[PDB]
């Protein structure tokens, strides 16, 4: 069932797109990039002070990408939020539009270009990623209502493939405190106050009620439960939204044909993880770590796994080990058929990662892009 005539579904570990009108059904791949800004105080994708928004989408497509993960915050999706940081001289058709109208315009145009869009509820506020899907201030029912409103609106755009429920569930304290102190996300504690896996079924079910044709992207947490995390030597060193070690024993209960697990994984430019030390076997020790944290969900369990974020400076003003790290990760994704992904980020203005575009928001980093395009064939 679909309001657009397009229906998305997971068969095995492959995402398929169905056109109910022509009857066409083909598998699709997501060669994506994250274009952020709608989750920041700007309330609009960044770079429009230097580029025309349409030109940005065209350039993204020209490089072989066919998908964009679009992060947003609660404020950006409500009527009337004023965006800041747009050169209207370059973006005349954006004059007088609120953030919601600009998002609509961008998504509609991305569709004309054949670019898929994944909506990502990145932050409740607009300044940072919260560890849980609710705060002292904002309840879970508010979170879900925000999603319901977003789904009823954007569900009408054919190229929107679904929802990445919550960006990077994580913890702010250490374990074992973290598993019960209630300040962070968990998985398999059988505790509804902090179990992201239990939360995902709830949020996801609400969204599917209004957008049945959508896919539901579920990220990992940081820590899961002490049994799971302790059963692996690097079980306490997974990235925020990067721990899917608990999926085996605690699958997320959403229809199999709608669920997509979406882990995040980073390099040394983001955090100097202990396993990045050469004396620890870096980078040849990585495949097994990636396998344990999330790879097995696809390779062993057969689920669709779409890396939601990964990136780094690739040696440009950053830790030189990051070049090796990205080269190794892409090697591994290609070998193991992790064909769907979203790179962080299209934007060059990411403090610890830089992006595909250089600081001038116009030219790209050739070596970084040449490594990544191996995934695009
Ligand atoms: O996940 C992105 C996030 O990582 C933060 O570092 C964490 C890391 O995720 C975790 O695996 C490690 O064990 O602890 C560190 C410190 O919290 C990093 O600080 C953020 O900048 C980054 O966005």
């Amino acid at each position: 069932q679909t309001p657009t005539g397009i229906y998305y579904e997971v068969r095995g570990d492959t995402i398929y797109m169905i056109n109910v009108t022509s009857g066409e059904e083909t598998p699709i791949h997501l060669f994506g990039v994250n274009w952020f800004g709608f989750e920041t105080p700007n309330h609009v994708v960044h770079g429009l002070w230097k580029r025309n928004w349409e030109d940005m989408l065209l350039q993204i497509k020209s490089l072989g990408f066919n998908a964009i993960r679009l992060p947003f915050c609660t404020e950006s999706v409500k009527p009337g939020t004023q965006p800041i940081g747009i050169d209207y001289s370059k973006n005349p058709d954006l004059r007088g539009l609120d953030s919601l109208q600009i998002m609509e315009k961008i998504i509609k145009k991305a569709g004309d270009l054949g670019i898929f869009v994944l909506l990502d509820y990145h932050r409740i506020g607009c300044t940072h990623i919260e560890p849980l899907w609710y705060t002292e201030d904002f309840s879970e029912e508010d979170f879900i209502n925000t999603w319901i409103e977003v789904a009823k609106r954007f569900g009408k755009y054919w190229n929107v493939i679904g929802a990445d429920l919550k960006n990077e569930p994580h913890s702010v304290t250490s374990p074992p405190a973290a598993y019960t102190d209630g300040t962070g996300a968990t998985w398999g504690m059988g505790n509804p106050a902090t179990d992201w896996n239990l939360a995902a079924e709830r949020i996801g079910k609400a969204i599917l009620k209004v957008a049945p044709h959508w896919l539901i992207f579920v990220e990992g947490t940081q820590f899961t439960n002490p049994k799971t995390d302790s059963s692996y030597k690097w079980g306490y060193n997974a990235w925020w939204g990067g721990n899917l070690m608990a999926v085996k024993d605690y699958p997320v209960n959403l229809p199999r044909n709608k669920l997509v697990y979406s882990p995040h994984v980073y390099g040394p430019d983001v955090y100097n993880q202990p396993y990045f030390g050469p004396a620890k076997g870096f980078p040849d020790n990585l495949p097994d770590i990636w396998y344990h944290h999330f790879g097995y969900v696809k390779l062993e369990l057969g689920y669709s796994v779409v890396i939601g974020e990964f990136g780094g400076k690739y040696g440009h003003g950053g830790d030189p080990r990051d070049v090796i790290w990205q080269n190794k990760l892409v090697d591994w994704m290609i070998e193991n058929k992790f064909c769907d992904f979203f790179y962080w980020s299209w934007n060059p203005d990411s403090g610890d990662t830089g992006g595909i575009l250089q600081d001038d928001w116009t030219t790209i980093w050739e070596d970084k892009y040449n490594n990544l395009k191996r995934l695009m064939d």
